[PDB]
């Protein structure tokens, strides 16, 4: 009872680039994909349903994400009801008028030292595991001329969905495809982002020929991912949980990183951000209740995991397909 | 003591009342033998603040609203986390949520659609905490009476009790075996997650049918596997970590038992395999779950490497 999705606009953007004849079969795969996904997708109707009928007098998406109208107290506290009812939110933060959406991250702060490193203006961006789509909106802020992300998650669909009706002529699309799902050698996006996967995959070295895969010649891999302080050869691989996760596989050194972008065939590989992620900009809020990352730190030593691993350290590497 | 007069008022006239009146003795005595386990949570109980809700909703999830200040929230979150592990729910609980392992809640929506429970009197065996059962009256049930023998589940419900006095559910710390022979009295039984836990499926299905009377309506929910009427799963030794895991019959080897049983109309209403967004562990149920039960490098199977939990639901009629 989730509406179908008109893809004829994407097909309509997309003809005459290399992501034309993947695109003119979306439809019908979308289509198969939120039938099979029904059952879930229900758990989110209501909250969806909810949402009240307000159209933006102002936008904002290149210093944050901002939708402004005139909207009086009974209208704001149904909307923030219905957004309520798709909590977990992790990326973001949303104001939405006037409701701001104070979610796990501060995403924003980490955008804002990535973006001046990249031009999306005019480009065709993909967004690989996009969470809830925040950073989509925030790069057509910054001029991409249309963004895809992709997460096979059914609650950052239905979140996407809720800020897309308020900015329905926008072009940023959320697919609920795993990378795997597109085509092999696509290779028709001039920008590609995977921003916290890496650690979750097996076959590091394999994800980064993936998203090589996806990108035009003279495109460019933004990625960004958990790494170890220390030389070319030194590879964190946990015993077992990393800050309380499973499935962490490599945590490689920065050095080491750049190192395997290189192998994988990127060029002008380097870092241009590193920090240790802090408790400022993930933490449990009231709209992400459950643990976060103070709870997987050494209570008596910030630098630790509480596993005694070195503490959560973000790196951003740039490169692009020669 | 909890005083079941209301109970046995709300069932004289039924083929329930006999059993009825012989409940508080039973409850009286059980709760003695359980002095000890109970008084672990007695503290946490008494802790819970005096409040009555201004709105209740147990139609489309468990919600209590009333006006409390943060301090009183804070006494009642403590309280509430006094009586940790929580597996079924979630509970909203005046703006305390009890984040549960479960989201029970989840799956009653694909259950709740496929049955019709307005003024029925209903059983619910393996009750838990009694999550089901205030979703059940949400449903229009006339009452629901829910029997698990664990003590922890019943002070849970006795919390949720506390704020929801006057509603026809009971939670009652018996087993299925508690409960003489040819009841014969309820109009909708459910067993959601008992049958894999069963030494003898038959006799658990002839159990449920015997608490029935004639016309009324089985849910059955329990862990399955896939393939034809012949596939039955029993493990070697544990199941995602459980001992005393016993049948695992695929979906049409269980609606086969149920005919043999003596069910009509049996039909498979839901299938689905159990995601860790479904089962995790949470602030309130700190223990290990579906994550840690799973084949980390393939979690189509078990740590055991048998496949994966899948649940099925299946209704059937009592001829």
């Amino acid at each position: 009872s989730n509406a179908m999705i008109d893809l004829a606009p994407l097909v309509r953007r997309l003809a005459g680039t290399p992501l034309a004849e993947w695109a003119n079969g979306l439809q019908a795969q979308l289509d198969t994909k939120m039938s099979k996904g029904h059952g879930d997708l229900q758990r989110w109707q209501s909250a969806l349903d909810a949402l009240p009928a307000l159209q933006p007098e102002k936008v904002d998406l290149t210093d944050s994400f901002t939708l402004e109208t005139e909207c009086d107290g009974e209208t704001r506290t149904v909307l923030r009801k219905a957004l309520l009812g798709l909590s977990p939110w992790r990326k973001g933060p949303f104001n939405v008028f006037g409701v701001h959406i104070d979610t796990e991250w501060r995403s924003d702060w980490k955008w804002s030292r990535v973006s001046p490193h990249l031009d999306l203006k005019g480009k065709r961006v993909l967004d690989v595991g996009c969470g809830n789509g925040y950073y989509q909106w925030r790069m057509l802020g910054a001029g991409a001329d249309s963004v895809i992300g992709v997460d096979p998650n059914w609650l950052f669909f239905c979140q996407f969905q809720a800020m897309q009706r308020y900015l329905p002529d926008l072009p940023a699309w959320h697919l609920p495809f795993a990378l795997e799902d597109l085509p092999a050698n696509l290779e028709g996006f001039d920008t590609v982002f995977s921003m916290g996967v890496l650690y979750h995959r097996k076959s590091p070295i394999d994800h980064l020929l993936a998203l090589k895969d996806c990108l035009v010649k003279g495109g460019e891999l933004v990625m960004e991912t958990l790494v170890i302080p220390g030389d070319v050869h030194q590879v964190l691989v946990p015993e077992d949980r990393y800050a309380q996760m499973r499935n962490v596989w490599f945590l490689p050194s920065v050095p080491a990183l750049e190192l395997w972008m290189r192998r994988a065939g990127f060029t002008d590989v380097r870092c241009v951000d590193v920090s240790h992620t802090t408790v400022e900009e993930q933490r449990s809020t009231e709209w992400m209740r459950f643990q976060s990352l103070g709870d997987y730190l050494d209570p008596n030593d910030h630098s630790k995991t509480v596993e005694g691993l070195p503490a959560p350290m973000r790196a951003v590497i740039v490169g692009r397909k020669p």
